[PDB]
């Protein structure tokens, strides 16, 4: 069985993980210095967000050199040492592959910008104006048009992200091969695989207003697989915001020779108004969350596909703050989310700080925000006459900076992340929420995660068991079996902050709970966020 089926992946956001040299920015030696901790937790691979040379307009996802380490993280020697040291701790390094677009400071674009007959011109996507305006109405994810005018040539170039992230032309065969060759450079270094940034965009065909899920998407990924990682025994996970369960199978079916799995984001729109943006808020309906969770467990054919499982990453807020309670039920709520996900079918991903229940970090004004996405939304909506208080509130609920606050190691200055002012200020709640405190408390969120990881590593039912929904529970209660041959485990979870009834004729032996353990479930009242795992007898 391929190693990643059994694995738990941990995402490190490098700028915010551990400063080791006093500039307020997390770095590679800092990550190296925390490998003992990650081994204690028991994770098998680190997904490392981008550490390549980058002007930082999108905090590293605007890459100016794919094969150089940005000096704010250290050197290639530091990258090699992390790979080697991590391996000694039984941890593989999964690099973030960002090949839909480059920095506008990438040599290819510096060249292409020179003019229509530059050899690199066709590495990007250039179009004449139409009727003295943009070629079409495609929008950037950071507000405004996806088309940026270039004065010297009189053409627009495409960018689905920042102006400074010009989109690469995947129809260009010379460029595809250079990308493959670059991927092989990294693969040859002994990395455990790639997390593939917005990889669903590479079939884009803007002339036909095609963005995600374009015709050439899967043909390109099959070509890519053959040319690069196809025989390598690495994990590839595509970031696919617009994947359905069927599309996820197309990406992950081993007989299609594409990727290992994909990140799907179906649940993200559950708390926004239909037909609008994530900034247009609406309360989450727990029943809808339940349905989405269940859909991805039951409608994926695991004989011909795989599945990733996550709550958090560098682009989305902390799950306990967003959809749960991060105040007096913080510990129970965090444990509930961990339990219900890690007993699901698929490979789990833990975002740095999730394992201690790090929360959102609210701001009072825009000068406390750094992320281009939030700032650009704020400025456009302010100009359009939206209520400024509600804009701040929208950032507090959906802003990506909530995910990017410095990792909280202890109760020292800046939570032990740095001895100087961090690039982005530490969440004031670090005094009570930090790794040192969590390790000292056996009832902490950290030991729940550690235990869930151990259970997965040591029990095939967690890895390969079928998922079967317990029928006819309340909308706010998610309960399900994992079933492997004659063995059957029951997971019962209250998704809500209020008491819920649960009824079952199963006889059980409890394995793990976030409340005192029960010895039956005949007719019970679940406490807020109460969640537990039981062997069914
Ligand atoms: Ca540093």
């Amino acid at each position: 069985a391929s190693w990643w089926k059994n694995a738990v992946v941990y995402q490190v956001y490098p700028k915010s993980f551990q400063d080791s040299n006093g500039d307020g920015i997390g770095d590679l030696q800092g990550i190296i210095s925390r490998l003992d901790y990650l081994e204690k937790l028991g994770i098998d691979a680190i997904w490392l967000s981008p550490v390549y040379q980058s002007p930082g307009v999108d905090n590293g996802y605007d890459i100016s050199d794919y094969e150089a380490i940005d000096p704010q993280y250290g050197t290639m020697a530091d990258m090699d040492e992390l790979i080697s040291k991590a391996k000694e701790h039984h941890i593989k390094i999964v690099m973030d592959l960002v090949v839909n677009h480059t920095s506008d400071q990438h040599k290819w674009f510096v060249e292409a910008k020179k003019g229509k007959d530059n050899q690199y011109r066709d590495y990007y996507i250039w179009r004449d104006p139409v009727d003295e305006h943009e070629p079409n109405d495609l929008k950037s994810a950071f507000s405004g048009s996806a088309w940026k005018y270039d004065e010297r040539s009189g053409q627009y170039y495409l960018h689905f992200f920042a102006d400074q992230q010009p989109d690469l032309n995947w129809q260009n065969t010379e460029l595809r091969q250079k990308i493959y060759n670059m991927m092989n450079f990294w693969l040859d270094k002994g990395i455990g695989g790639f997390r593939m940034d917005v990889i669903e965009l590479i079939g884009k065909d803007p002339d036909k207003n095609i963005r995600e899920n374009g015709p050439m998407l899967h043909p390109y990924l099959q070509e890519m697989n053959k040319a690069t990682f196809g025989k390598r025994d690495v994990m590839t996970v595509g970031e696919t915001w617009n994947a359905t369960p069927k599309i996820a199978e197309e990406y992950s079916d081993p007989d299609r020779h594409e990727l290992s799995m994909v990140f799907q984001f179906e649940n993200q729109s559950l708390d926004q108004q239909p037909g609008k943006e994530k900034w247009d808020l609406k309360p989450l309906d727990l029943g809808e969350l339940k349905k989405v969770l269940v859909k991805w467990q039951t409608k994926i054919d695991f004989d011909h596909a795989w599945n990733s499982l996550f709550w958090e990453n560098h682009d989305i807020p902390r799950v306990i703050s967003r959809w749960g309670n991060d105040q007096e039920y913080r510990v129970q709520c965090a444990k509930m989310f961990a339990i219900i996900l890690h007993m699901m079918h698929g490979t789990p991903y833990i975002f740095n700080g999730e394992e201690i229940g790090m929360t959102n970090c609210p701001v009072k004004n825009i000068d406390e925000v750094e992320d281009i996405e939030s700032i650009n939304m704020y400025n456009e909506r302010l100009a359009e006459g939206y209520d400024e208080e509600e804009l701040i509130h929208a950032i507090n609920v959906k802003g990506r900076d909530n995910a990017r606050r410095p990792m909280q190691w202890n109760d020292e200055k800046n939570a032990g992340f740095s001895e100087v002012d961090p690039w982005l200020s530490v969440n004031p709640n670090y005094k009570d929420i930090n790794v040192e405190n969590a390790l000292a408390d056996p009832n902490s969120i950290f030991y729940t995660y550690q235990k869930l990881i151990k259970l997965r590593h040591e029990n095939p039912i967690v890895v390969d068991g079928d998922f079967s929904l317990v029928s006819n529970t309340q909308d706010a209660v998610l309960a399900y079996y994992r079933i492997l041959n004659d063995k059957k485990w029951l997971v019962v979870a209250n998704l809500s902050n209020e008491e819920q009834n649960f009824v079952s004729n199963d006889q059980i032996e409890t394995i793990l709970s976030n409340y005192p353990e029960r010895n039956n479930v005949q007719n019970i009242t679940l406490k807020p966020y109460e969640a537990f795992i039981s062997k069914v007898i």
